[PDB]
């Protein structure tokens, strides 16, 4: 009778060799406790990026920042206190913090962080602070962007918005009144900066990419994606010392943050049943370090430190949030989801 619902963000790395595929999101599911409490808790994935599900919200499930305005304007999302969330995740970075936030008040507890990386071989050759900065200083085609190259409708629509908007602050609110509908709304100087860089990434998946990078045989010294997406080479990455940085698009670096919240709806009781079940998920030393495995980088900096202490990788990306701490920014939608970033992609394609 007194369960809790609990949505977990479904889009963790996976592993494979032949046939036999291991799910990282498997893994952690099976080390979480399914009685807190005296409450049954049900772990089940909530895709964030299907509308559908962002219709009907769990008790307490975990969404990308980029939905969450949008997802508050619902009503579906219950506000919480600032001590309640501090004295769970303990200390966050600016733009994480302000990521979480709507309109002043806090709407969740920071879990994840995702950014699109440069991994970087120590065959460097040529370094730079943006990709616009070194799509030109590289040529045409030497850098490998899956994304770009497969132009993927959540990366066409993400990096026409990076070039295009700016912001003194750190969460760059858009509304639907600001996407292309046609093709004559489509910036012409911005889809010029775009294919800039799309000339200078190389026609390759990301399995082609570790492919070669484990047969020691790079197809190229430059790589841009999720850290997720480097956890099968975390190896090599370590041992052959490849570098890893925050690179914008376009001057102001992106991140993405995936952010634990619980349904207004819900009553008092259950309320606290909640924490207890989010402070573990972010708190827990093993779930951290199976995290860690994956490369999957938690949203607060004692989850950050604590995979820090064993991991170079990891390091790097401290050092990287602390510097850039005011200049990292993040795209959010104010009153629009998925469909609307799907037809806004279709829309620029064409002009790329």
């Amino acid at each position: 009778p007194k369960t809790l619902t609990v949505g977990l963000f479904p889009y963790l790395p996976s592993w494979n060799e032949n046939g036999n595929e291991v799910k990282l999101i498997n893994l952690i599911k099976d080390v979480l406790p399914t009685q807190v409490s005296g409450y049954n808790i049900e772990y089940t994935e909530f895709d964030c990026y299907s509308d559908a599900s962002l219709q009907s919200l769990p008790d307490v499930f975990s969404t990308d920042s980029i939905f969450l305005p949008y997802l508050v304007s619902l009503g579906g999302v219950k506000s919480l206190d600032e001590s309640l969330v501090r004295g769970v995740t303990g200390d966050l970075h600016s733009f994480v913090s302000s990521s979480a936030s709507v309109n002043g008040s806090v709407y969740g507890f920071p879990q994840y962080l995702c950014s699109n990386f440069l991994l970087s071989s120590p065959n460097a050759t040529q370094q730079a602070s943006s990709l616009l900065e070194l799509a030109q200083k590289v040529g045409y085609e030497q850098i490998v962007y899956p994304d770009v190259a497969s132009s993927s409708s959540f990366t066409v629509f993400g990096l026409y918005q990076q070039l295009l908007q700016s912001s003194s602050s750190a969460a760059v609110d858009i509304k639907a009144s600001d996407l292309p509908q046609s093709g004559d709304q489509v910036n012409k100087d911005i889809t010029q900066k775009y294919r800039t860089i799309l000339d200078s990434t190389v026609v390759a998946s990301q399995r082609e990419y570790i492919n070669s990078v484990k047969q020691g045989k790079p197809i190229s010294n430059y790589y841009v994606g999720y850290s997720e997406s480097m956890c099968e080479i975390k190896d090599i990455i370590r041992d052959q010392q490849y570098n890893v940085q925050l690179i914008g698009t376009s001057d102001k670096p992106y991140v993405y943050t995936d952010v634990l919240a619980l349904n207004s709806n819900l009553c008092d009781e259950k309320q606290k049943v909640a924490v207890e079940v989010i402070k573990n998920l972010l708190t827990n030393t093993l779930v951290l370090d199976l995290l860690g495995l994956g490369l999957t980088l938690p949203a607060n900096k004692n989850g950050i430190a604590h995979l820090a202490k064993s991991s170079n990788f990891y390091a790097q990306l401290s050092q990287q949030f602390d510097a850039k701490e005011s200049e990292v920014r993040v795209l959010r939608c104010v009153d629009f989801a998925n469909k609307e970033v799907k037809n806004c992609a279709g829309v620029l394609r064409p002009f790329l």
